[PDB]
């Protein structure tokens, strides 16, 4: 089918998901239930975020933010309550 088509938020919409799934060590890319993760920060803490921002939906974020997220993404790193996070490769 289809899924997104060039979008600042749509670009990060997957990032957070990927990163999350990466830390989760899953096979498929799962979504990021902010409404939840937000409630409990201890459950999953977001690190390596784009300075001058706050962990929140990719939409809620600002315009330049998303751009700073996709740019700072290289830093963006998820942290699960459980130790030993699945590294990308490096």
């Amino acid at each position: 089918g289809s899924s997104g088509s060039s979008g600042l938020r749509k670009m990060v919409e997957e990032v957070f998901d990927v990163l999350y799934s990466e830390a989760l060590g899953r096979a498929s890319v799962v979504p990021l239930p902010y409404e939840r993760l937000l409630r409990e920060p201890g459950l999953l803490a977001v690190q390596g975020l784009p300075e001058g921002l706050a962990f929140r939906r990719p939409a809620e974020y600002d315009p330049k933010a998303l751009m700073a997220i996709l740019e700072h993404s290289h830093r963006i790193r998820f942290k699960l309550k459980r130790p030993s996070s699945g590294p990308s490769s490096g």
